[PDB]
């Protein structure tokens, strides 16, 4: 689709068997999701933000479905105020900014 | 143009006759730029992200060029880690997300 930016670009995702709403965020290098369980190994990470950092768990090789499109990549899990789909997974669904 | 997301979507902006680099950020409601001098009065605003909130100065009806496209609108100034072009000005330059 073509998504205008008059409102937040929110979409439905499927991750870990769960449906969630997430923000398509070209200003995010990586994907960050609110606390949930995911399978496999993880390692700690700090991720930056406009106001400072939060501690997250880094899970690699996680499959997500993003508005109907399957991707695989790293997902960070931690106390983000909103679920955000970052560039690491936006590239995989072929998302571009056009003007 | 059509901007892919394998790297950060950084463009040149021009504000107060100065060139700066800024990130095109669909996850930002608001344009926020690092400390600089802007004309006129400002109003207070609170904006929040990963790591919490920052206090910013809101300047309205500021002339800003973004990747060669003219915009005139609200610019927030504060301790953001990078200059961010948010949806309030992305809509003025006709940007959409596409996949
Ligand atoms: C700051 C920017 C360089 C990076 N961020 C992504 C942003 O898109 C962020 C994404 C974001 C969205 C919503 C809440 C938290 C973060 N938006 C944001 O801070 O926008 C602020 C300016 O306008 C307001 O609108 C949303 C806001 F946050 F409120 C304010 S981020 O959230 O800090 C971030 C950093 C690293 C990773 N991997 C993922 C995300
Ligand atoms: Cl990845
Ligand atoms: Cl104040
Ligand atoms: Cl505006
Ligand atoms: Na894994």
């Amino acid at each position: 689709p073509q998504i205008t930016l008059w409102k937040r670009p929110l979409v439905t995702i499927k991750i870990g068997g769960q449906l969630k709403e997430a923000l398509l965020d070209t200003g995010a290098d990586d994907t960050v999701i609110e606390e949930m369980s995911l399978p496999g190994r993880w390692k700690p990470k700090m991720i930056g933000g406009i106001g400072g950092f939060i501690k997250v768990r880094q899970y690699d090789q996680i499959i997500i479905e993003i508005a109907g499109h399957k991707a695989i990549g790293t997902v960070l899990v931690g106390p983000t105020p909103v679920n955000i789909i970052g560039r690491n997974l936006l590239t995989q669904i072929g998302a571009t900014l056009n003007f």
